C-alpha cells in the first residue's frame, strides 16, 4: 500500500493493476479461470509499451477508486466513466473508449425512461447505470447487484424487468447466450467516456499512462485489440 510515481514503478520493474474481472467482454475471467477482455488487453500493452511486468488484482468493483487511493494498485482500468464525482476523488487518464448506458428488457418490455415507471430495474451497486436509474422518475424499485451479470440473470428469470448496462456489454451478452430471441435492446439512456484512474495528485504515472496510450492510438496496437474485441474501433471518437 503506497501511491508510487512512475519512477518508482519503473525501477521496481511491476506495475499492479487493479481490475474487476466480471464486466464481459472488457475485463473477466474466461472458461480457464484467466483474466482477459478489452481492457486486459489494453492494459497489458500499455505496460509492455512503458517497460513494465503488469501484476493484476481483481477486486469488487466498488471497491476500486477507494483502494487506488490507499495505493493498493498502482492504476485501475475497470470500465469507470468519467463523472464530475469520480474526477474529484482520482485522476482520470484521456479516456481509452467510449460508450452509454442501455435499457434492455425482455421481448415487449420497456424500452425508454418513459417506460420505467411503475417498474423494476437491476443494476450493479456504484456505477452510472445505477446513478442514472435514481434521476429517471416513477420506477417503482431500483434492485442493486454486487456484479452486473447477476442483474442479467434476474432479467432472465423474470425478478426484474429491466436491466441497464453498458451498451456493447449487453450487445455481447445476447450474442454469447444466444438471447436475440428473448431480449431486446432500448433506448441509450446516457453517453459516457471511460478512462483508467490513478490516485489522485499521482501527475507522474497521470502523464506515463496518457502518453502510452497515445502511443498505442497513433501506432495501430489500440485499432488491434479493438478490432480483436468488437471488430469496430471503438476510441473516443
Ligand atoms: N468492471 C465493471 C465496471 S462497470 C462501469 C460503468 N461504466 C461505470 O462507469 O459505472
Amino acid at each position: 500500500f503506497q501511491v508510487r510515481s512512475f519512477e518508482e514503478i519503473k525501477r521496481s520493474g511491476e506495475i499492479r493493476i487493479g481490475t474487476e474481472g466480471a464486466f464481459p467482454p472488457f475485463n473477466y475471467f474466461d472458461e480457464r479461470n484467466q483474466l482477459t477482455g478489452f481492457e486486459v488487453d489494453l492494459g497489458n500493452a500499455i505496460a509492455e509499451r512503458l517497460g513494465l511486468k503488469p501484476r493484476w488484482i481483481a477486486q469488487s468493483f466498488d471497491t476500486l477508486l477507494i483502494q487506488l487511493n490507499q495505493g493498493r494498485f498502482d492504476f485501475v482500468i475497470a470500465s469507470h466513466g468519467i463523472t464530475e464525482e469520480r474526477a474529484r476523488a482520482v485522476d482520470f487518464t484521456n479516456p481509452h473508449y467510449c460508450t452509454g448506458g442501455v435499457i434492455v428488457s425482455r421481448k415487449g418490455g420497456p424500452r425508454t425512461a418513459k417506460d420505467l415507471q411503475g417498474k423494476v430495474v437491476g443494476v450493479q451497486v456504484g456505477t452510472t447505470y445505477m446513478e442514472a436509474a435514481q434521476k429517471i422518475p416513477g420506477i417503482k424499485e431500483v434492485r442493486t447487484y454486487q456484479r452486473d451479470p447477476d442483474a442479467l440473470q434476474d432479467l432472465l428469470a423474470g425478478r426484474i424487468d429491466t436491466w441497464i448496462t453498458d451498451r456493447f456489454v449487453a450487445k455481447e451478452a445476447i450474442k454469447e447466450r444466444k438471447l436475440e430471441n428473448t431480449l431486446q435492446v432500448g433506448e441509450l439512456v446516457f453517453q459516457e467516456r471511460v478512462a483508467m484512474a490513478v490516485a489522485k495528485g499521482n501527475k507522474s504515472l497521470l502523464d506515463a499512462l496518457n502518453r502510452a496510450l497515445a502511443e498505442l492510438m497513433q501506432d495501430g496496437t489500440y485499432a488491434r485489440i479493438s478490432q480483436k474485441w468488437f471488430g469496430e474501433d471503438v476510441r473516443c471518437k
